[PDB]
């Protein structure tokens, strides 16, 4: 079915372009300072942040504690925001939409953090990463000036980030593997798994002759591919450790509903 599955592909990536805010074609061309007449404002230190709060950048946030639990906070409202746009980009999957309504739920619940690593990638380089939607740039350097232990949080991801930037995915193939961790059979809890599962191996089944034709001089990059999803079951039961940690350890910080839900029971 070499042309069904074209079709296939082409409805996910429409999905992709509908329904993310940040595209990574948009975001690498921001971080090579060739988007706009003006580059992001660079957040490194307290003062800058506090000039990025004060209209230069950017509430609704719970009340002030400090810089590293503010820094905190931003990022639950980017999660939440992500999960949102992850939501309708499931939902304008066909396949996803007829699927048992609790269904749906258990796929997001244990697929919208592996998601949001991978897409964090496009908006990731060495030094830093794009927030509030392109206009700034938060240093990694100041990341890792935080309190412990949220300094501890991040700085993994940018090692993840680094290292699956390098297979130099685009939107298209992003679309899909986004589409594969999302209808993902191996999930607990799920009604009808058979259902799942065969959905996930037209997804990949779909990648890989996507990667053919997109990168047909690239060796071996289903197979990487496909380790970099298990990278990332790895990555999110160490990010669910340090949040069960802060949970304990730091009772002055509150945690959004919707993602405290998510952890409910993993
Ligand atoms: C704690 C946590 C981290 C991540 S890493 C991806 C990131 N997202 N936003 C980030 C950010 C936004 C703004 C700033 C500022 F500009 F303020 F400095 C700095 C960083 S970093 C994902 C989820 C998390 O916790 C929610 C959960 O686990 O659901
Ligand atoms: C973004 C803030 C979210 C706060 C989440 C911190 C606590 O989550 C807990 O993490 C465990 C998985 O490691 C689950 O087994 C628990 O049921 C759940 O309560």
């Amino acid at each position: 079915q070499v042309a069904d599955l074209k079709a296939f592909s082409k409805h996910i990536y429409n999905a992709y372009l509908k329904n993310f805010n940040m595209t990574k074609k948009k975001a690498r061309s921001i971080l090579t300072g060739k988007a706009s007449h003006t580059a992001p404002f660079v957040i490194h230190d307290i003062e800058t942040l506090w000039q990025a709060e004060k209209g230069l950048v950017w509430n609704g946030l719970p009340p002030y504690k400090e810089i590293s639990v503010h820094v905190f906070y931003r990022c639950q409202c980017t999660t939440v925001e992500t999960v949102r746009e992850l939501t309708e980009f499931a939902k304008s999957i066909p396949s996803f939409s007829s699927l048992f309504l609790n269904d749906q739920v258990t796929l997001l619940k244990y697929g919208v953090h592996e998601a949001i690593f991978a897409m964090l990638a496009s908006i990731v380089n060495k030094d830093g990463l794009l927030v509030a939607n392109g206009s700034g740039f938060v240093t990694r350097e100041f990341l890792r000036s935080l309190r412990k232990p949220f300094s501890d949080i991040i700085e993994p991801k940018f090692e993840f980030a680094v290292k699956f930037n390098a297979l130099e995915l685009d939107d298209s193939d992003l679309a899909l593997f986004i589409a594969a961790i999302i209808l993902c059979g191996d999930r607990p809890g799920l009604m009808n798994v058979p259902r799942v599962e065969a959905i996930q191996d037209t997804i990949l089944r779909a990648l890989e002759f996507h990667l053919q034709a997109n990168h047909p001089d690239a060796q071996y990059l289903f197979p990487k591919l496909l380790q970099k999803m298990a990278d990332l079951r790895q990555l999110v039961t160490e990010h669910a450790q340090m949040m069960q940690r802060i949970k304990k350890t730091e009772t002055e910080t509150s945690l959004h509903p919707l993602l405290q839900e998510i952890y409910k029971d993993m």
